[PDB]
């Protein structure tokens, strides 16, 4: 018989009247495109720009009655992408592209196959840099929902309807891990149908839930801030009433708590609200600032001067150095109970 | 009847004499293009480069009498962007482009429709990186007006006239938020008509007012600078006349006020003038520098030595340590009144 | 006779029926493409992005019976890449591209030659930025296996089969060195055959083992952390019972151990687990934190006060200053034995 | 009559013999192209790369006798840039391009008009990243002359001659300001005619003088270096002969003078010579290093020990503490006179 | 006579049989291409990536007997680059491209001219980012030889032979200076002929010797490290036996020697070996670490306690403070002799 590209040239080129500019089912029902993606790569989830780079295989399936061949014996006629500008294709785009490209190495990475009843599979490889707003109210313990939405640009709802398929509409690669987050297996598949003054346009989207990994900030942020709070508690044991060394232990633990507070937001967006790492690095700034403020209470009370009055202010200098020695591991530990149970209920 | 692209091929291609190089209403009135944009994304407003990245849907509407079909029954003939190089289009550009691109993922993201009387809607998706000059005289409390202006390049005022439409000429996406600024709902829509030695060229523009979010600099810049000013006031309570510890408390609070002053302009343009964060981080540098300068007044007066003269310089060492203990929370708090009321009237 | 391009124009163009869209051995056995690469450049192995940039010469060899010329006297007809869009080529791609490009300087850097029996060599120059997951559990002493895999996109296993050849399927350039790693000469050449809902697709890959160079982190990370642990041991010799100087030697060696701990992960991914440089910079943080905690045991015991009791607490102040003077070079050196022998067995 | 593009198609296309490959005035005088630019944007003047990004409207005017229409009634036939590859255009380039691009948003931003005698105006919008060598001998007080030069590539002096016009050959936009520099209104317009082994080629250029804004480095560099020099002068008033506090005031003001010296060249090229900020941050490093060296003269002389000899070394400890208290605001202020008057004569 | 492009159209297009796919001197001697470059710009020599960006005019000269016109009166027929895809051109590439581009501003920056005997000059402007391995064993005093090599891709030695010409095969622009290096005038011009399993391919290259400028690291690295070594020598004059101030002068000069050591490799590749700035910043780390280790010898010997024994340990506390006061400017200055004479012989 005929070779299939030449068999398909008479199905398209100038003898069958196939016009690649005019959609199937024209002057009738709209085209029902059913979509599913395959995430090869995921990640580089920046928060300064609030975006993430995904790498998908975008599969699209629609029906074209004009491509319904009826006397070739096989079931799937493929097509190399040189003659892929000769069929109708849906004008899908992404509402939050922020730059995206195809992949054109050794061949344009595209796929086409045409079934006997005109079912057209069409798979392209796309790298997207998708925008998602970061809600950083509880910053190391937040579940980010970053989405991607697939709209139509030139055709309204009575021309082209996007759907997800029901056979697992978002697949994910086999060992797809992330350095900072983990990807949850529940992916919401819902509609996002838009409206403009141009009209209404179809839209489908897929939410991706991105639970963080708390195990990094529990090494850089929370534990070296925990040691400086213990370091200020050395000053209650130093020289048993007062010293010039307790000043320098009260100065320095405020410095590398302030510098570490400024280093807790080194590569973050400049959000207006106050977040979970901002109410840990500022309350523990208060425990190391009150330790030198504790010494200013000792060095002013104990340096005051009958024969009875000598032992009355040193006894007010030991009680301030044996209550504050135990009350600071009481106020700090009850904050430690209040901080993490609040961010487990949330 | 005819399919619409084939119906439009005889309206354009070589049988109707439609030349895509020659504007409508030729040798007559100029073409009245009416424009409106739709901001999908906004932000990444850098100040080192003084620019911002917007993502718009640029809609244009003009009238073409040559496209006035009169016997097709519908009201809107669309066109896929393959045959969009076959009509006349206005040569709109942006006077402050600084790099811009189209969006060509899965289809060139363009729109066309032609009404019965020749009204042509034309919508393209553009990512712009628009230049705006930053007036940073009062830096965390400024209202930036960053603009975008839409000129004509090859055609003068007697050939092509840009207008905004009256039905909401700048729309904004639904939940369009910003990390650092907030976008005000009042957008000025005015003319910017240019003049060269080539002639005069039409221009329309849209001002965008960008009020900041003070809630970030009120966490990193103003509060850790507030604590160091309190930290120098510890030195008035330390050892009740003088100490070697009051030197190290007078040295160190100048260091991490100077280092924090140099860190208050880490990612800013190198402007010549003096700004609001520069008159807070330098006046509070003076409160922590005068505290060690207060100790140089104590340690020189009190270390001077009849039997009357012993109690005359210690009484000049307590008065300097009980006036300065209260006058510094008087001079600093009256600066705190003077600083923020000045930047609320402005 | 004929010039070879004109001799090949009648072998391809419209007189021989050679269709560049239809694979050889059609309706028969699949095409057996045999591949081998030549690594010109290698490196820029980033860990923030977890990728690496390679520069290869991708050679492909398949058989085309339609190109079997039989009366030209030579053995290898080449072809400049202008008429290289006129033959069939396999649609090889890389499953972890993350951006890649050709090289088109002074000529498209491509090669073609056609043997007498239709054997087609095809060599192109590609720059790849290949993704590989970093397993950083033992960070300066890990052997990274970063791969690259060569799939087919549009053709299944019954259409196109990739193979490596047996004559050294991965060559490497002559003096190809790396700044941070070294490349091992054993390269695994195995199959990675994929499966989708589209079907199954061929895949071959090549593992690259990248042993690090420990000699850099043995200069910046481990030795300046070794000196601060020695620096805290000065405090056992300072003023022979206690001093205000031993406080400042116990404060400061915790600071530049904490700051150096935060600088041990300056340009690394934010992984959740705990790595080899994280259990060196935190255990040696404990040796410099226990030195000031040793002084808090001295300054509280020795400052307590019959005539017998005066020499009983100073003898408990020398024993704590002659056991701890030797036990800390015992506990630290047995950790030094335990740390490096663990990472030589692994 | 005829529409003008169709009137110009018979002036160019295959009936008039107009060849777009062969210059006007051929086998005669060379083509006299007269140029003028319009700077829309200017800036991002980096010094690490030693370049600057300009955005110009490059206007070119030459004479083509083959385009001299003689029976159309108007005076200026324009042309949309689709048929702009059909006329002769000069092969102007920039000798210091370092990357440059056109602007192709919504239309290729080009202009053409043809007068009745064949005068051809041609305006394109270009973004350039032009290289200029930075002479940083006196770094905050230098006048940089960064140039741009417009050569011919394929045609020698007997084929194509570039000129500036006399009606303001370099215009500048209306409110074109800069963050770091200011642009002087005097722009030199001179020749730069090149010579190779290929021959000699025409060249015109325009110098741009870029005076800096001293008001930034007078806030970050010179004033916080001025305060540390005052901070070392506290040590002459501290404890009136000697102290352990004067050591820590002599140590620390060398540290944050050295760290501030290393931060005075954070984002600069690594030039070999010594610049104006390098002889301020090193001489003021000597005033804070001699202050601790002053204490080493006090603490060695005054700690030496008949009944006459007790008051003879303390009188050599007050004279060294009342000469050096006044001589350092004498040597530093005469350096302050010598530093700025030297950089006002230059 | 004929216009030259039309005179050259009959020399190339379909009447002379000139095939642009088939090299000159076919079935005979190979094509002898003679090359020479002209370096316009040079620099941005990064060491993290180990590459450098050059901007060349690549001239190529070969002989084509098919272009030997014999009845046109002139000597050099040029050609605008529109019809430059119509001649044979050599497939030169660079073996270490790492990304490169042409320059296509206002015209494709290309040149062609054809002499009467068929000599073809061909000059293109290229920006290269060429890879070179950095040998940083003696880092501020090394002579880097960074190369560039010009290979053939599709043609072997019996088809196409590259040569340098003898009339100055590498020219350099007039005032081509560098910020960090200087370019030596001796440039080696030698062969680099490659061999693969494809065959052997021609190659020519040009070594560029890049001597550094020592005058930058002699300001940031060596002199502020020289002052800290002098700063530790203050401690021998402080309080004449021992002090708590000599501890803080022995602590701090180890800190900002360690921090300055970590800042001596801020923007360098992470090489395994030990370099010249690594044996200066570590030996001078030993002079400031032995100064506090000198105090631990004083404070333990001098604090030991008959009537004879009182003056026997203070005399062992002055001898350790008058030998070490002079021996450290003896051991450091003999290292200063040993360090720089070693790196002048090399
Ligand atoms: C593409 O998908 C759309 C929506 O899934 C399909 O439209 C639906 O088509 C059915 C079949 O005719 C319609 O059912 C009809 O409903 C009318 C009452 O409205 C009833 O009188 C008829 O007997 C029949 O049951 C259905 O209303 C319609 N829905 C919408 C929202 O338009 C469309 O047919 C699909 N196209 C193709 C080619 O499969
Ligand atoms: C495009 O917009 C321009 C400006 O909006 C329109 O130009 C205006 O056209 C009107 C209609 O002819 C002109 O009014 C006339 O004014 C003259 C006096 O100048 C009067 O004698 C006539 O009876 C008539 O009322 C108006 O002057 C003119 N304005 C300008 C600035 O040119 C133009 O018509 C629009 N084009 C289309 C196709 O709608
Ligand atoms: C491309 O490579 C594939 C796999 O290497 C080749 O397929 C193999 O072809 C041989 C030759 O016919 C097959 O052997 C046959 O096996 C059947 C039993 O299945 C036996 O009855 C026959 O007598 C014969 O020995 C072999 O099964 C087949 N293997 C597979 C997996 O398909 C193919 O021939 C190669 N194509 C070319 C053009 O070289
Ligand atoms: C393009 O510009 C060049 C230079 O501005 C023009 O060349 C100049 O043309 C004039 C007019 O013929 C020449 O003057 C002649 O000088 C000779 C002596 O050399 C004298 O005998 C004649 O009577 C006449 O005055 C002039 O020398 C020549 N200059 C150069 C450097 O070539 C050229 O004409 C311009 N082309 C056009 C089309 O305007
Ligand atoms: C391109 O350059 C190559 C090498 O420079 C030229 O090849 C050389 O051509 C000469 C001229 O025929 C050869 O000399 C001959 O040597 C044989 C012995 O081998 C001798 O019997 C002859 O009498 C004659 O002297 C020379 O061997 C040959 N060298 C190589 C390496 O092939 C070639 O001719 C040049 N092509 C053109 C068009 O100039």
């Amino acid at each position: 018989p005929m070779p299939p590209s030449e068999f398909l040239d008479k199905l398209m080129g100038k003898v069958s009247g196939y016009d690649a500019r005019i959609r199937p089912n024209f002057k009738g029902p709209p085209v029902n495109v059913t979509c599913n993606i395959f995430i090869n790569s995921f990640g580089s989830i920046a928060e300064t720009t609030m975006d993430y780079r995904v790498n998908i295989f975008l599969r699209q399936q629609w029906n074209d009655p004009r491509l319904a061949y009826s006397e070739y014996p096989d079931d799937s006629l493929d097509l190399d992408p040189s003659m892929l500008d000769s069929i109708w294709k849906p004008d899908l785009f992404f509402a939050n592209e922020k730059g995206a490209n195809f992949h054109e190495v050794t061949t344009d990475n595209k796929l086409l196959r045409i079934s006997k009843n005109g079912n057209v599979l069409y798979s392209i490889r796309i790298t997207l840099v998708l925008a998602c707003p970061m809600d950083l109210k509880n910053f190391p313990m937040d579940v980010q929902t970053c989405i991607m939405q697939l709209e139509s640009y030139g055709f309204t709802m009575n021309d082209l309807i996007f759907e997800w398929d029901e056979k697992g509409a978002v697949q994910v690669a086999d060992g797809l891990t992330l350095p900072q987050f983990i990807l949850k297996e529940e992916k919401d598949l819902r509609y996002c149908t838009k409206h403009y003054n141009t009209g209404k346009f179809t839209c489908i989207e897929a939410r991706f839930h991105l639970e963080r990994q708390m195990g990094y900030y529990l090494i850089q942020m929370y534990i070296p801030s925990l040691l400086i709070v213990i370091l200020s508690w050395v000053s209650f044991w130093i020289n048993m009433d007062a010293a010039p060394a307790r000043v320098g232990l009260g100065i320095t633990t405020v410095l590398t708590m302030t510098t570490q507070s400024s280093g807790s937001r080194a590569s973050l967006p400049k959000v207006s609200y106050v977040k979970a790492i901002d109410i840990w690095m500022a309350v523990c700034l208060l425990f190391v600032f009150s330790a030198l403020l504790e010494y200013a209470a000792v060095n002013f009370i104990a340096r005051q001067h009958v024969e009875e009055m000598r032992k009355l202010f040193i006894s007010r200098a030991k009680r301030i150095d044996t209550v504050s020695r135990v009350a600071f591991p009481l106020v700090f530990l009850i904050f430690n109970i209040f901080y993490w149970i609040t961010y487990k209920i949330i």
